[PDB]
Protein backbone atom coordinates (compact mmCIF):
# COMPACT_ATOMS: atom_id res chain seq x y z
CA UNK A 1 0.00 0.00 0.00
CA UNK A 2 1.07 3.58 -0.63
CA UNK A 3 1.33 6.42 1.90
CA UNK A 4 -1.17 9.17 1.01
CA UNK A 5 0.12 12.59 0.00
CA UNK A 6 -1.89 14.10 2.84
CA UNK A 7 0.14 12.12 5.38
CA UNK A 8 3.40 13.04 3.67
CA UNK A 9 2.44 16.75 3.76
CA UNK A 10 1.64 16.49 7.48
CA UNK A 11 5.19 15.29 8.21
CA UNK A 12 6.46 18.33 6.34
CA UNK A 13 4.24 20.57 8.44
CA UNK A 14 5.41 18.94 11.67
CA UNK A 15 9.03 19.57 10.74
CA UNK A 16 8.26 23.25 9.99
CA UNK A 17 6.38 23.54 13.29
CA UNK A 18 9.08 21.89 15.40
CA UNK A 19 11.82 23.97 13.78
CA UNK A 20 10.26 27.17 15.16
CA UNK A 21 11.40 26.09 18.63
CA UNK A 22 14.75 24.76 17.44
CA UNK A 23 15.87 27.53 15.09
CA UNK A 24 19.57 26.74 15.51
CA UNK A 25 18.97 23.28 14.07
CA UNK A 26 18.63 22.08 10.46
CA UNK A 27 15.02 21.76 9.21
CA UNK A 28 16.11 18.73 7.18
CA UNK A 29 17.42 16.87 10.21
CA UNK A 30 14.21 17.56 12.09
CA UNK A 31 12.28 16.05 9.18
CA UNK A 32 14.36 12.86 9.43
CA UNK A 33 13.47 12.52 13.12
CA UNK A 34 9.81 12.51 12.09
CA UNK A 35 10.16 10.21 9.09
CA UNK A 36 10.30 6.49 9.84
CA UNK A 37 9.46 3.23 8.09
CA UNK A 38 5.74 3.70 8.65
CA UNK A 39 6.05 5.98 5.59
CA UNK A 40 6.71 4.41 2.18
CA UNK A 41 9.68 5.10 -0.09
CA UNK A 42 7.95 7.75 -2.19
CA UNK A 43 6.43 9.61 0.79
CA UNK A 44 9.83 9.97 2.40
CA UNK A 45 11.28 11.17 -0.92
CA UNK A 46 8.38 13.58 -1.36
CA UNK A 47 8.61 15.00 2.17
CA UNK A 48 12.35 15.51 1.65
CA UNK A 49 11.69 17.32 -1.65
CA UNK A 50 9.19 19.63 0.08
CA UNK A 51 11.43 20.39 3.07
CA UNK A 52 14.47 20.96 0.85
CA UNK A 53 12.43 23.21 -1.42
CA UNK A 54 11.03 25.27 1.44
CA UNK A 55 14.38 25.55 3.22
CA UNK A 56 16.28 26.50 0.06
CA UNK A 57 13.72 29.14 -0.93
CA UNK A 58 12.57 30.29 2.52
CA UNK A 59 13.47 33.95 2.22
CA UNK A 60 11.78 34.16 -1.20
CA UNK A 61 8.67 32.37 0.06
CA UNK A 62 8.44 34.53 3.18
CA UNK A 63 8.89 37.76 1.23
CA UNK A 64 6.29 36.64 -1.32
CA UNK A 65 3.74 35.99 1.43
CA UNK A 66 4.63 39.21 3.26
CA UNK A 67 3.16 41.34 0.46
CA UNK A 68 -0.33 40.09 1.35
CA UNK A 69 -0.19 40.76 5.09
CA UNK A 70 -0.64 44.56 5.36
CA UNK A 71 1.07 45.51 8.65
CA UNK A 72 0.56 42.27 10.59
CA UNK A 73 3.90 40.84 9.37
CA UNK A 74 4.75 37.16 8.89
CA UNK A 75 6.82 37.03 12.08
CA UNK A 76 3.82 38.20 14.12
CA UNK A 77 1.67 35.33 12.86
CA UNK A 78 1.20 32.23 14.97
CA UNK A 79 3.56 29.31 14.32
CA UNK A 80 0.71 27.37 12.72
CA UNK A 81 -0.53 30.11 10.42
CA UNK A 82 2.95 31.08 9.26
CA UNK A 83 3.95 27.53 8.44
CA UNK A 84 0.73 26.47 6.77
CA UNK A 85 1.21 29.51 4.52
CA UNK A 86 4.85 28.58 3.83
CA UNK A 87 3.96 24.98 3.04
CA UNK A 88 1.00 25.85 0.80
CA UNK A 89 2.92 28.56 -1.03
CA UNK A 90 5.76 26.14 -1.79
CA UNK A 91 3.22 23.61 -3.11
CA UNK A 92 1.38 26.16 -5.27
CA UNK A 93 4.60 27.36 -6.83
CA UNK A 94 6.60 24.18 -7.31
CA UNK A 95 4.46 21.03 -7.24
CA UNK A 96 3.21 21.00 -10.82
CA UNK A 97 0.25 18.71 -11.20
CA UNK A 98 -1.61 19.52 -8.01
CA UNK A 99 -4.76 21.62 -8.60
CA UNK A 100 -4.80 24.93 -6.76
CA UNK A 101 -7.97 24.03 -4.83
CA UNK A 102 -6.42 20.80 -3.56
CA UNK A 103 -3.45 22.69 -2.16
CA UNK A 104 -5.61 25.40 -0.56
CA UNK A 105 -8.31 23.15 0.80
CA UNK A 106 -5.86 20.60 2.21
CA UNK A 107 -3.83 23.45 3.77
CA UNK A 108 -7.02 24.82 5.38
CA UNK A 109 -7.51 21.42 7.01
CA UNK A 110 -4.12 21.65 8.68
CA UNK A 111 -4.87 25.20 9.81
CA UNK A 112 -8.20 24.22 11.38
CA UNK A 113 -6.68 21.20 13.11
CA UNK A 114 -3.78 22.98 14.83
CA UNK A 115 -4.62 26.68 14.66
CA UNK A 116 -7.05 29.06 16.32
CA UNK A 117 -10.68 29.71 15.43
CA UNK A 118 -9.98 32.03 12.49
CA UNK A 119 -6.94 30.15 11.14
CA UNK A 120 -8.82 28.34 8.38
CA UNK A 121 -10.55 31.47 7.07
CA UNK A 122 -7.38 33.51 7.38
CA UNK A 123 -5.20 31.10 5.37
CA UNK A 124 -7.95 30.49 2.79
CA UNK A 125 -8.05 34.22 2.11
CA UNK A 126 -4.30 34.68 1.82
CA UNK A 127 -3.76 31.56 -0.29
CA UNK A 128 -6.60 32.50 -2.66
CA UNK A 129 -4.71 35.74 -3.29
CA UNK A 130 -1.28 34.13 -3.59
CA UNK A 131 -2.53 31.43 -5.96
CA UNK A 132 -4.21 33.95 -8.26
CA UNK A 133 -0.96 35.83 -8.73
CA UNK A 134 1.75 33.19 -8.31
CA UNK A 135 0.54 29.77 -9.45
CA UNK A 136 2.11 28.88 -12.81
CA UNK A 137 -0.17 29.37 -15.80
CA UNK A 138 -0.20 25.63 -16.53
CA UNK A 139 -1.70 24.92 -13.11
CA UNK A 140 -4.87 26.79 -14.14
CA UNK A 141 -5.26 24.39 -17.06
CA UNK A 142 -5.39 21.27 -14.87
CA1 LIG B 1 -9.47 19.52 -14.55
Amino acid sequence: MKTPRRRMRLAVFKALFQHEFRRDEDLEQILEEILDETYDKKAKEDARRYIRGIKENLSMIDDLISRYLEKWSLNRLSVVDRNVLRLATYELLFEKDIPIEVTIDEAIEIAKRYGTENSGKFVNGILDRIAKEHAPKEKFEL
